[PDB]
């Protein structure tokens, strides 16, 4: 119903505060189930995926308490139904993150098996085999992953991920924290959300070492004592606002972030002709009104260029000077945004997993449709440098991946407004 | 929005009547814009894409005279607004078919540039380039393809398609019908709907030779007179009901159709172990209660295996004996239905354009979700064999590509029912 | 140990005669095995693959009249051995073309199963299956395809090609020419050499209709009598010399050719900036000293852009102005020539089946290596516009696909010389 | 003209063999001797043609090595004359590009022939150049040579980020940074074991390399690197090949002088195939107990994921396994030459893009085949052990480049293989 009308031309200039990592808050909220008492999770971003995670906890019997804005107190001792119903899992496949801790703490779980997702192929085979490696008897029946740990809880084991998985590493890490004995995860996801999740379990009395590297070692404990924690900054949001400034040729000082969690993104911004300055908890980018130069990029697991920034750089190459090759290795058909940009005058040829972008002088305003919680931000970025008005429909997707995108751009001098239907 | 509830286990047996081709009716209806008098189009299918095309004519000032048993009289001389609004084109990209004949008959047209489509990469550069080859000056602005022909009208020319395009051939074919001089379409699409359009334009007075081969030659004319013309049978609908019998191990006679327009589909049904007989206007498949045998297939332009039948054969391979390799060369990442079938207990490994389907003995009923007008029929087909109830949501997609799917399956003895919201 | 030493910088200018189609001569020669009397093939190109095909006839016991250069007389009635040995088949996989006619004419054959080729995936499964569909029992043993036709010869049948195959269509076409009754080749290869093969078999008394279209209906005959037929002109050779003049900015009049067998290639040369003029059997190209413009291309089955010209246009894009996207669909990783051009200063990024060629002002001479009988001609072309000398090694590959390439370039004024050792 | 291999299948393997030094570690370690200014001794070198080729490259530069003791080659780069890696040797081995980094950092300049094409797939070297340019070295590709020239005062350290994981790419910049003034930080670096072994070799010569093994390597430059005796690590690819050799035949084998931690992905896939495996400080013991292997799915990727050098070997395993398995290549998407040679031996393998859908059969049939890949062609030797009758493999000069006398080791396990010079 809600829409965003954006008038291009405006040069961005200002500073905004970054929200907590969406992909760190979800696994940490799921990790609260491992605790044996009330746990307060701070620096949460005000976006819909956090709200869907709160509903899920409601459906299970847990009643979250908001002591302050961007903060939730979770008490897992009031849990009644060990079920992640399909009515909610169908809306957010990240709900599967509850499977691991729920099985390792309470002994069983019935999580709905995720269906299809527009982005591409996103099976959860590794999530299931990882829990089986720890003795759990799992079966897919009636659309649910009916898991049940063996008597005496889960057992520690050496499990190898054939493919690097972020949420896969997270489920098995959480389960390994309460399993009996030592668990060793091989070819683990090295994303900072994983590290931030480990630091949460360790704060609670967990024995996790290796997070950040390909080999995570977990020494099981019988019970994780409650302890408060503040979620890390969102590396994707941070990057998205740096590109917003870059695309428009203006400047921005992104605050409350971390420069060490997006080296690849900052390095691509320098190749495009941007000047970057950084502090301990802030980043400052300034193009000085220069038309960027096309850059090539290849998505891959962290610390490589993240796929959640792939779309954002296509909107940069769209008005750049020269040809840029934006390649996908994670999700090879994540280019819906490209076909919407065609309407705005962007010249891009997509062949398989590669998007060849030919930079034109400027874009043209046209009504577009959002369809990806992170990639559709590129439509918001392209609209900022498009002659005329750009009406972006189906923004509920954008609301899932970004905290008040309209308000943050308005502080940077952007001419953008929300239009409720 | 409505839903479809299906109880599997029943072995289908009966006979139905095939409707008019959706992909033939769409260009044939668009082709009525070329007429210089009232034209009647028969055997139209009762599905939503046709309803959207009628609305498109409504926007342009034409008020199609619908009648009982699906017949539409169109007098294009009452046209008023030479525009195909984005509000209608965003719901169906096949609306671009009006560009060609509208530029050739009236000298100008403003048709919204199609946006993104979940299926995959579907650009329209060849549509635009083909009209540019005939002297028309085109420019993309405000999200619209603003086409203008010269004073004398469109001039015939030799145009070569770099990629085989069904709707591309149709647009350029229709434009060349009123153009001055001969036009030769090289590397043209050979689909039977292209031939059916050619024969429709010939009934109106046109002179189109070669339709159905790699080269189409058009000797342009001044005007096109009235004509009454029934469209061809739908080959995808025909193939879909043949699989419905094959998955359930039953029989089905398909009336009012044509066996010559789907030799590839019938051949893959022989490999699966199906007994097939054909007549002048009918096809009869009968599995004799046998479990299907796995089959490997590869989608390609007609007469190769059609991409619109790719999903239906995955349903067939899901309960087949052995492993089957289902490959896509047209829409490489068109496998959303595979992840929905995972919920029903199917075992399919998807890697890029290949779907390795490992057949199991039985599927399990569970709530699924449709997303593709033709491919989502596979979910209905998988539900016919699965154990228990299968609740299919978002059936408006199915209602676009198939004429009352529940009423036809009901004649074959299937437990299927429409449940409104 | 032969090598070509080219000195770049010369602007080509002249005219040359095109040889007979190499890929038409091979199957037409193989078709002579079907005959029941002396058959003479004319207009043969003097290249190694024809020599290798003649050695095979020698090993089979046939003593062909090799008096004349451009023609050969063959009497299959004097055959002594129904075998295509591994010693020869390993050097040329096109040797499999003798399988079909040998099985149909002599009731059995044992042809070595081709091994790997550095180009890409080239299995011969459609060849084996097509013969099996005609009632022939076939097994693979000792690295040989041992086929055996039933008593009364092969039976005609409807056979569907899952993938468009040139040599596949040619084998089943030849076998069906002597089979009992009608045969229907569904989704046949439309390449001009298949048409040239059909007309040859028809000249011997056969009845092959639909050659050049997607469906070929062959009515088998009992005996194929003598005929004196001249093969068609080589379309790939034509295109290579047209590019030779296009890269050097010169001109060239190609004689004894046909413009209708390479419309896709002629169209891409116009998009590059070359002025083309044609006739019944000639094609004249002239760049008039202009630097070409970058062009995109997609290889596919004829009449689409041929894969045997994909490398030739990569050298053209190297010297071109702008970025050119060269895409492969037949052999998705046939880019060895690209990595050889990096040595000559060419800026080409390769990702899967797509080559992003970024044009530069000039190439630098350096010793390179040939690996493909058709694509390595691009190394010879790049050397024409490279500064200094370019020493090409392993030219035996080029001698297979081109009739004394240096002598024809000498006619056009190119500084090219052959030096053994 | 050249050697061949004749293999008679059916024999169940049983025995033990000693693993040689890592080819891909011995190659960069030898090139790293150029950084030193003294008599550096390198032990445990494998006897394979590529080590001989690297020695020839040193000879053309004026550095003839002296063998101190068995398998211990002592190199002293102070006697170097010419700073050029000729095309005549680089065209035969593209790994020769590894001398560029150290030759530029120590001596100031270098001319290394730009490698051409490799049948395996797309293997450009743009990151090797981009990394040296990030350290101030001006480079140009003229006459087919990478004419690199460092600025006065040596190379300057820099924070270079690899857009794609490159093993040899990570090694060249690591060696260059070893002597470059200032700190160098390689981001998204290759995590392969040979990178770690190389880092420990440079540290043994007085270097300062941290984070080798992890995706972030920090290097601190020094004035010079003194002499030190060092032994190269075991070859993980050789280890895996012989573990499959025992597995395809339903037999067993103990692998000595190796390391299980350097091929976890390989050992897990063998357990999924139904192989009983035991490990220790420096050995691996596998035994199929005569059971037919189970079909397994694979996905090649940068270490520690399943290595692409082991992809071909597991196809020969699936070729005779129970069920259908998918072998996927993310690195070299068209590295399947061996598959078409396996078809000749009776294997059922459908290739589409980078996926090899292997459907297993009771057994293979012997047939003459041809090798064309220094590592992947070992699969032809493996599939020949389970092929009825004789199998004549040709162009084995490729196999000699990546394996130390493959016939004498299979003969130690009881395999009916023999080398035929005819
Ligand atoms: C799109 C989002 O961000 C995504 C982000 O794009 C991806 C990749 O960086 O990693 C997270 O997803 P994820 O954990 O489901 O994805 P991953 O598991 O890393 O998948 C990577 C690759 O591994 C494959 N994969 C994954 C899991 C599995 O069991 N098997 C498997 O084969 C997938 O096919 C995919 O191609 C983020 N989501 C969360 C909740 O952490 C989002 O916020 O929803
Ligand atoms: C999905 C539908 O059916 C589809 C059917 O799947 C396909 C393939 O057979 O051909 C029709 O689409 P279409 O005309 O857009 O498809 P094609 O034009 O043949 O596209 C084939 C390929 O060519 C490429 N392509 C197409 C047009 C173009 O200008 N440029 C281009 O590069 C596309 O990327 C695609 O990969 C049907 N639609 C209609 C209205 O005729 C539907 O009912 O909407
Ligand atoms: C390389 C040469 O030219 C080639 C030329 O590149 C191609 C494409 O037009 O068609 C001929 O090969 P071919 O007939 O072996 O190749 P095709 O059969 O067309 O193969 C096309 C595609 O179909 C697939 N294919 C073909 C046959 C088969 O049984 N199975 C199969 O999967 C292949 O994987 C390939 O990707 C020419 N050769 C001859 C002797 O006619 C040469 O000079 O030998
Ligand atoms: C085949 C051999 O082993 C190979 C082994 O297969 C590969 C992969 O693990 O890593 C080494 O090659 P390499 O270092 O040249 O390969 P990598 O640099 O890792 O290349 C991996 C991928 O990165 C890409 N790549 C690499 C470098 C570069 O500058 N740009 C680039 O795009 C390539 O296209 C390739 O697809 C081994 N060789 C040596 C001497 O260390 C051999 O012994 O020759
Ligand atoms: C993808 C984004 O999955 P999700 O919505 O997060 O469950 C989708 O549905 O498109
Ligand atoms: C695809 C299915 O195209 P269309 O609806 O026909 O415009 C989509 O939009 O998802
Ligand atoms: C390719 C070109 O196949 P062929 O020689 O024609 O059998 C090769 O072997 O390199
Ligand atoms: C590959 C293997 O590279 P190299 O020979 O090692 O330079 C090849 O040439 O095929
Ligand atoms: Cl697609
Ligand atoms: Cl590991
Ligand atoms: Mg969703
Ligand atoms: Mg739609
Ligand atoms: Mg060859
Ligand atoms: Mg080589």
């Amino acid at each position: 119903m809600d829409k965003l009308i954006i008038t291009g031309g405006a040069r961005l200039d200002g500073e905004i505060r970054i929200s907590g990592a969406k992909n760190a808050a979800l696994p940490i909220l799921a990790a609260t189930l491992l605790a044996d008492g009330p746990v307060t999770v701070g620096n949460l971003p005000h976006l819909h995926d956090i709200t869907t995670m709160i509903e899920l906890f409601g459906r299970m019997g847990i009643e979250p308490v908001i002591d302050e804005k961007l903060s939730v107190e979770i008490d897992p001792r009031t849990i009644k139904t060990l079920v992640a119903p399909y009515e909610l899992v169908k809306t957010m496949r990240a709900s599967i993150l509850v499977l691991g801790p729920m099985v390792a703490r309470f002994g069983e779980a019935e999580v709905a098996l995720p269906g299809g997702c527009a982005i591409g192929s996103r099976p959860v085979d590794l999530h299931i085999r990882g829990l089986e490696a720890m003795g759990a008897k799992i079966e897919v029946e009636g659309g649910y992953i009916k898991a049940k740990a063996p008597e005496g809880g889960l057992r520690g084991a050496h499990f190898f991920f054939d493919t690097v998985s972020v949420t896969g590493t997270e489920n098995i890490m959480m389960a390994a924290a309460l399993a009996k004995g030592r668990s060793v995860l091989q070819n683990a996801a090295r994303e900072p959300e994983v590290v931030d999740l480990a630091n949460f379990i360790n704060a609670m009395g967990g024995n996790i070492q290796g997070a950040g590297t390909d080999t995570i070692t977990i020494d099981g404990v019988e019970r994780l004592d409650s302890a408060n924690y503040r979620v890390m900054p969102d590396r994707i949001e941070t990057g998205t606002y740096l590109v917003a400034a870059a695309v428009t040729g203006g400047r921005v000082k992104v605050k409350d972030t971390d420069p060490t969690i997006l080296e690849a993104v900052l390095e691509k911004l320098k190749e495009a002709g941007a000047d970057i300055n950084t502090g301990e908890d802030w980043i400052e980018l300034d193009m000085h009104g220069k038309r960027p130069k096309a850059v090539n990029l290849r998505t891959a697991p962290y610390p490589a260029f993240p796929t959640d920034m792939q779309a954002q750089f296509i909107s940069l190459n769209a008005i750049a000077e020269g040809t840029g090759a934006v390649i996908e290795t994670i999700f090879e058909n994540r280019f819906m945004h490209v076909y919407e940009m065609h309407r705005m005058g962007a010249q891009i040829q997509v062949e398989g997993n590669t998007a060849i972008v030919t930079g034109v002088k400027a874009l043209k305003g046209a009504p577009v449709m959002a369809t990806d919680l992170r990639a559709s931000a590129s439509l918001v970025l392209s609209a900022l440098v498009a002659e005329g008005d750009t009406l972006i429909d189906r923004i509920y997707h954008i609301d899932r991946g970004y905290e008040c995108i309209e308000e943050k751009l308005q502080m940077l001098g952007a001419k953008i407004r929300r239009v409720p239907g």
